[PDB]
């Protein structure tokens, strides 16, 4: 048994992170994040298994080459990764592990033995997404063309059949969060019964 994981994807500004933030705040003990591996020296006050899986660089490289990691990256000179076991550990605790990855990362999980629910949170159009990105007053004209192009790539790939189980169009955050809850209603019910 165990509640299936959730892969939430889509363009950066289309609202997949906002909806996930609201989703995590309005649910108690149903959703959770994996504990990631790192090669970093354990900082004082950190416990193994709760904050990070602190492992040696040699161990990290071996487990990367063995395909144990869904995604891995370098940061501040150390290595980090999200192992399948870390995701399966959340499923073991009757919780819904939530993975917020890019389009490529969806492909990584597709090849693995996990069986999550792939959800893409798309904007109503590229024009509506451009309007929302300008309203938040964070972008420049140079970054805007990078994000729009990357967004368009994500929207095209979302049309591939069998890729995403549910595709939510972010007309409004009220309905978009409503559709996200309805998609996960079965896995939320499973986590609510212990």
């Amino acid at each position: 048994s165990g509640p299936r994981p959730v892969v939430l994807s889509g363009p950066s500004g289309a609202g997949k992170s906002t909806l996930l933030k609201r989703l995590l705040q309005e649910h108690s003990g149903i959703f959770g994040f994996s504990v990631s591996h790192t090669t970093r020296n354990p900082r004082p006050g950190e416990e193994n298994g709760k904050d990070y899986y602190f492992v040696t660089r040699e161990v990290m490289q071996r487990d990367i080459a063995a395909g144990d990691f869904i995604e891995h990256a370098e940061f501040s000179g150390n290595l980090y990764g999200t192992s399948k076991v870390a995701v399966q550990a959340v499923q073991a605790m009757n919780r819904i592990c939530v993975l917020d990855v890019d389009l490529q990362g969806v492909r990584n999980i597709k090849a693995t033995d996990l069986r999550p629910i792939y959800i893409s949170v798309q904007p109503p159009s590229l024009h509506v997404l451009e309007q929302r990105l300008r309203q938040r007053n964070t972008e420049t004209e140079e970054s805007l063309v990078k994000r729009l192009a990357a967004a368009q790539a994500d929207m095209e790939s979302s049309k591939e059949p069998g890729l995403f189980d549910v595709v939510i169009i972010n007309d409004s955050l009220d309905q978009a969060y409503a559709e996200l809850k309805e998609a996960l209603s079965e896995e939320i019910k499973k986590a609510q019964r212990t």
